[PDB]
């Protein structure tokens, strides 16, 4: 019957391809997509046609001048439609060729193009945390309605029906992402029951932001299948339960070479000065998360330590002892725009003095 | 839809591998795991990177010094993720290289390294019993809520919908373990309805403890899928129902060779003297199990017989008549740490006088 | 998820094998099994190890002398575990090598070994009837609770959702048995709604008993999957509903050769004389079945006819007209031990005068 | 239909009466009752017939000598049967006239008979706490199954559907008790959601124990109607939730007269010396309750303060400022026998030196 | 059965009375009560005993100094317990006789005692709006879960099953209050489906605050019976749905006499100057309600008109045309403390210049 049709192999019948054009919508936090048929397979982003959508239905243009243009930027294999079908990550422009206010990729692209950044060859691994919720009631997966599970403790990395809610979704997403070609580096159960993580493994410049959005798209499409809701809300349940962040790990050419640990301290130092204006772009709602409790640092203070999860920045035991590595900015909230955060770290770290 | 993604074959798309790093957490009875992407297949434990986790969320380190280090010790095939993906059993260390208080494998490794033990080449077959429970109500599987099934009798090794609860889970685990490469030697329905057994077949020294933990990991992960809870609690329901033990069967080089039956009696003799201090490590809650009824021996007396299930140690009809074999220490409870019990039998049996 | 693991092909991964050792327990009507791993495939019964079980949990030995020994007698392919895995039918012995009181195969083995029996080469086809029940309520499958279906008539060999309850189970069992290598000759819907039949086709001497037990094992294991209960109770519902019997068909070398119909009458004649002592072994509860109504003969009278289903023995139209064939002893109840009935017919028929 | 019969007025039809004889059973914590028809109304306990019950079904006598005798001690009006029908509180004796081991009223009666006690005229007000549970799952009323409500805080004396579970029962019991003639002094919602209190107001000597038992009888009979379970277990849920005590408030003639506050301290002083042996009779399971947290004092220390709920004994602000009053022994657990606790306080306080 | 006991008439049996002492707790927004038995009826507040509660469980005192004292201030008939039983509204004091920080009645009592205020004889009518919610899901009554009803419009003062949710509760509360003796002036369905109103009719000085609290207590106790939740939250659902306010109508001796309309303008004028510091006490969350839309005035502007529901203060058509009357301060939110608002209007209106 129904999954027989969803999983039809089109390769046996024509050469035609399905391309799913993904973009970011008016809120800057809402993913949108639609699909077109293309005459044959494509591997190069710049050999795909540009397209348009109804900007008036995503809060990005008026009705009388409704067209917004889609620039194909990255191609990944579609894990849902399979065969030769593709997901295409997109950029948003007016018909005049201006990037619209909600296109944060443009500005970020410029920074990673800029030659003294590109030469430093920045690397990001970003750890996406998220919470799963029951549809309609909007209460965390596996929690009883109008009630709570046992207190935090057994949940982090746990196993068992009483401890681990929705591995299904998680394990599915992991494979999906790998197949798609997203550089996904790992997953893990998080502290708060119903909370989970994936990390998009060391990825260079713009492609980090690109991957992280497409990873999010795949996540939510998977939840959709499961009849479950995701939030990227930084602190979804108030009280004695963990919030969710998008820890960004970072390194430059000079940082992973000999005596990079001095360049690390130097970088952290710059970050301290601009804490104020980084917090401002590190995602909204963050005040509710960064409280100094629950493995976060207070929004108002800046700090850094070695194995310290109470800090604003953390530098692994391993990269300290090796005099070379990366550091982890724990400040960005789960609803961070990776384009914004990713480039603004490279900016406050290389260009500015 | 959803199982189509969980069961994707990655072999068709990249060389990459998923490694699921397993460890033991702060309670010493709670398994934890998380997963990372590795660039290609691996068969040798010492060719896998060491890793870390958040010790502060497993009750094994403070927040300000949170890192705990993972030493890959054994590799098995992942029966869930399949293809070339692996489970990796692990060991727990401070960044300074000290084994943390809860790492009972280190001490046990030392004893099986020690040359007069290694030479005796000890063999353990351990019989894990466990009980299956309904999620939330926490009442045994196939029992009616706030009520009991018929009295014990038809359940041991039984068959039929009224006698045999959750064979699904059991049969699955058997194959999983075998596929994984765990030396699993057999299974059986236990005396108490909803109680089951598997034996991790004759395995040498450290690898016994390693296999038994990974087998337990796989059991619980399977129950997770079924939406059922496991306990290793030695006596889960009070009254006229069997408890659960982790009988350890044991033999040395000299015990399975000609006239080993004398070395057996000699061993049992030593064991009687140290009963007090063995009971102390044979798992907590045991007082509720070892009552002398229900095929156990009273906690306070030590005994041993031939075909005697009422005894503290038992020696099979078969190994008596053959003047060579193994004996069965029935004392350890189902929530025994096999590292502790497995090495402490070799210790009280070979080294001490 | 779960059936992916139950159905794993182990052939791709090791040579190892799962052997499911089946025996008969304390009541003489309760099947029991457990499984062990064996190092490679096996086709010869006498190349399988002997094993033991806990006789104290099946009511076959005391706790202090608990071991009972298992002698591998027949091998069949496991239809559940598939691949190279096997079911092993067993025999029950004390550690001294005595057959325990409940081992009726030993005695029957002796009779079919005895040379003037073996030479007559006896043949049994036995027709197992059985009734399917809802779990917990214990009321016949497809019957409304605390109520009855339409009166008997449309059910025998019927088809359709209102007439035919649990064909699923039946059809499954048929293939299962065939695959296993049981000589199964046919199946049919019985007269009472929810009642069914299979026949273990012409099988020689001991192997008849052996097959019929293993057929029953496979039946119940299948109902277990379906969450349904079986009874072999000869009259499960009182009143105007059919009971269940285990009709034994029988023939010797001389009976199927020319003018065997005289040897048949001669046999029937002997059977009439020992009706009293045959009824005594033809299974308990039989008084409730054999009432002279519902295609049975009264327990107290012995009779025989040609196409007569009201008779104690029946001789087909076909084997009458051919002067050679078999006859059908309709007296054994569905909970008959085939070892006892099968050998005792050969005994009262050949040896005794 | 059914409540029309339960509530029939018998006064319109005969003079006859129903007496419900209540006693305490073998565990010393289980109430039992049965009813007899008496020819007319009765107000004097000593004009009621003595009766017997089956001591062998309450664990209080062997089968061959099964009779145990019931002595009517107190009469109350039956709030369930209403009209002229009565509850009768009872005392338990052998046919020889010996009080059986589980009759703690006999001993307590002697102490309140004793003239130097009777003259001091002791007064007890006892505050019974208890917890209401869902039938079968045995989880607290208003809690979600396998989960918890919001943390403690809004529940104590609260109102509202989300805060206040089973007022129905509580309010019913209150009126019931008053109607019955139990001197009930007040009720209140307790700290732990689903936990409640009533106080049996200042009552003299023996009649305190008598009223508290009949009060408990009425409580449970009311829950029975509601299909809800009661526990008097001192700490029914482990962790961060209140236990349940039976605070006993106490005063003597001299304590409520001028400068009784000196006699109070003097009494407290004596109580400190016998803390050890009082804890031994203050009900079993108490170790789990008295932890020093949750408004209790640690089992091992004795303390006392003025407005201090963390203490072993507490003396109200009001009775300090007035130089005369009562004090509150907070040590007895909810499953205290009031006969034992009530007399033993008068004993350690008046007779002993 | 159960409502037979809840509704027992105690008047037939003793003279005793149940008094339900009501107070306000630690949040200043949470009502608490408990009940005591009193020896006979009472009509005069100052003939009731003072009482205490556990301040440590309402967040009003530490554990070691836990006692807080209850001053009976007003008596009403208990509509739940009926007969001669009473609700007692209370005041909160330390044992030293200080009013605790959360006792806003003390300060308000002083202001209405003050002779130039008492002489002006102030009158309040306060209109309590509130929203009804489903237990556990916490979604408005009669709304579908994770969805909305038809847009606002048919709901205000409506009738019918699709328009009018929980009239049951409202109508019941109306009678309850009247019976109790609360001067309740009227009720009405509010604009937002599931939202309701009652007005506590012209009441003088302190007794306004007293009645409004007791009214709220009765409301929530009724919802408790219905298994429904109340919120006094000023804007319980975001978006295009009405918030809830506690409009205070107000008049002085001089304002309802000839040419009071000048004293009204004069009063309004004073209120405009102190708008800033009135908003500060008019209840928390108010920023979310007072938006200028949905019949409110913006928090930051002060305004007033005649028939104007968009204004901060409104003066009826009727009292304008009569040159004498009252005005309506629409600024206070539904979670207003009437003690605070009620006195502070009298203060900013009479005493201050
Ligand atoms: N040289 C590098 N520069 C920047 N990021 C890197 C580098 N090497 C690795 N990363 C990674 O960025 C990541 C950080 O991984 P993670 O496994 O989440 O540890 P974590 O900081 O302990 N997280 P958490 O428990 O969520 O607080 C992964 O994608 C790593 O692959
Ligand atoms: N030489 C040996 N030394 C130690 N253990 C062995 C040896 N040979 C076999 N074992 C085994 O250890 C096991 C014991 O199996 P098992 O039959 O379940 O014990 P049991 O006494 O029968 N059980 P129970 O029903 O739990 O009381 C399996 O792994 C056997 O393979
Ligand atoms: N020579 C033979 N000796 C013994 N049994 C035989 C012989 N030939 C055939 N059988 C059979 O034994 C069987 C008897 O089958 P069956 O047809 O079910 O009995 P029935 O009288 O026909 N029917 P019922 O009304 O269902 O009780 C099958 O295995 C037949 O193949
Ligand atoms: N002279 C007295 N001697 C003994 N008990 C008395 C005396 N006078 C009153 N009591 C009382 O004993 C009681 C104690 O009631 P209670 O209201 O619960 O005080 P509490 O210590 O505040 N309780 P809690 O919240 O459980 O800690 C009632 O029956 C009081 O009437
Ligand atoms: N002199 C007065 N001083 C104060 N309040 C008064 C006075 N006279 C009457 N009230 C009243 O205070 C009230 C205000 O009630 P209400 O009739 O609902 O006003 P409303 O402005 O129509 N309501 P709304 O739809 O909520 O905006 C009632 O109790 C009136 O009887
Ligand atoms: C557990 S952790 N990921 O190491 C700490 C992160 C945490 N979930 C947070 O962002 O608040
Ligand atoms: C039946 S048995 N496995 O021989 C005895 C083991 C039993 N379940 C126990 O109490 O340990
Ligand atoms: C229909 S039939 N198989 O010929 C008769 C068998 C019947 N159920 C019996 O109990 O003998
Ligand atoms: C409010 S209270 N009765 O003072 C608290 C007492 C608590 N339930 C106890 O464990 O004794
Ligand atoms: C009908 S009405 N009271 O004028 C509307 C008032 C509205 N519920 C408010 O936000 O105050
Ligand atoms: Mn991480
Ligand atoms: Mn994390
Ligand atoms: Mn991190
Ligand atoms: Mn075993
Ligand atoms: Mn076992
Ligand atoms: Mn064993
Ligand atoms: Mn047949
Ligand atoms: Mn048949
Ligand atoms: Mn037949
Ligand atoms: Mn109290
Ligand atoms: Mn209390
Ligand atoms: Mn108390
Ligand atoms: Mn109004
Ligand atoms: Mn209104
Ligand atoms: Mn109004």
């Amino acid at each position: 019957c129904l999954t027989d049709l969803v999983n039809l192999n089109l390769s046996d019948t024509t050469e035609k391809i399905i391309a799913e054009y993904i973009w970011i919508g008016g809120s800057g936090m809402d993913l949108r997509s639609k699909a077109r048929t293309l005459p044959g397979p494509v591997t190069d982003p710049s050999k795909l046609p540009k397209w348009n959508y109804d900007g008036s239905s995503t809060g990005q243009a008026p009705g009388e001048d409704s067209e917004v243009i889609l620039y194909p930027q990255a191609i990944f294999k579609d894990p849902f439609r399979r065969g030769n079908n593709i997901l295409v990550m997109c950029d948003c422009y007016t018909p005049a060729g201006e990037p619209i206010p909600t296109n944060k990729r443009y500005s970020a692209a410029k920074i990673f193009s800029s030659p003294e950044v590109a030469a430093e060859e920045p690397w990001y691994g970003i750890e996406q945390e998220y919470t799963l919720l029951q549809k309609d009631t909007n209460w965390p997966l596996g929690w009883p309605i109008g009630g709570f599970p046992g207190p935090q403790g057994p949940y982090y990395c746990g196993i068992g029906a009483e401890k681990s809610f929705g591995r299904d979704i998680v394990d599915a997403h992991y494979k999906a992402c790998l197949y798609a070609g997203i550089n996904i580096s790992g997953i893990n159960g998080e502290v708060m029951p119903g909370q989970w993580e994936f990390q998009v493994g060391p990825s260079v410049g713009i492609s980090s932001g690109d991957q992280v959005w497409v990873a999010r798209y795949i996540l939510e499409r998977i939840t959709e299948i499961a009849g479950v809701v995701v939030t990227f809300d930084p602190k979804p349940i108030p009280g004695d339960w963990n919030g969710a962040g998008a820890h960004t790990n970072y390194s430059t050419e000079s940082m992973r070479k000999e005596g990079g640990y001095e360049v690390i301290k130097a970088a952290i130092e710059k970050l301290k000065l601009r804490h104020k204006e980084h917090i401002a772009a590190y995602g909204e709602g963050n005040e509710r998360r960064l409280t100094g409790r629950h493995e976060t640092a207070d929004i108002n203070t800046f700090s850094w330590g070695v194995a310290n999860r109470g800090a604003s920045v953390r530098v692994g035991r391993e990269t300290e002892q090796n005099g070379k590595g990366y550091f982890e900015d724990r400040r960005p909230a789960s609803n961070m725009d990776p384009y914004v955060v990713t480039s603004m770290i490279a900016e406050t770290t290389i260009v500015w003095k």
